[PDB]
């Protein structure tokens, strides 16, 4: 049972069309994030991915330390901000919740949740949570 399994459990039982974990890896320079898991994707652009620290999605989340929830990707994003976030191209997301992954007291990773074809987010999948559910990882409540 890997990260593989609970990501797919999440995706199924949460009812969502993608999902996504970005987690940091080594680079020669320096710390990169990649979207290390998925589930549900269309293809596999998103492995191309590598973010410098602090870009993309991920590194939103990563820093600020908080979920960004996007009820509808084409009215709420700039042209600037799609293109900031490949994975939302690259997988067709129209709708999102990508929430930090804490290990320790540390913001460490990212999950992302979304939907495709203008399905709504879940009910609820924004106040969402990770604890007990994705191995040592918790998310932003409580910290």
């Amino acid at each position: 049972f890997d990260y593989q399994d609970a990501l797919d459990e999440i995706r199924e039982t949460e009812k969502f069309d993608f999902a996504a974990i970005a987690l940091p890896e080594d680079g020669l320079h320096s710390a990169v994030i990649k979207w290390k898991y998925a589930s549900g994707n269309i293809n596999y652009r998103y492995r191309m991915i590598v973010l410098r620290p602090g870009k993309g999605l991920a590194g939103l989340v990563i820093r600020t330390g908080s979920r960004k929830i996007v009820e509808d990707v084409d009215a709420e994003l700039s042209q600037n901000d799609k293109l900031g976030y490949p994975i939302v191209l690259s997988e067709a997301l129209t709708a999102m919740v990508a929430i930090p992954l804490w290990k320790n007291n540390r913001v460490y990773g990212a999950l992302l949740l979304g939907q495709r074809e203008g399905r709504p987010l879940p009910e609820g999948s924004t106040t969402f949570r990770i604890n007990q559910r994705l191995g040592s990882f918790t998310d932003e409540i409580n910290k």
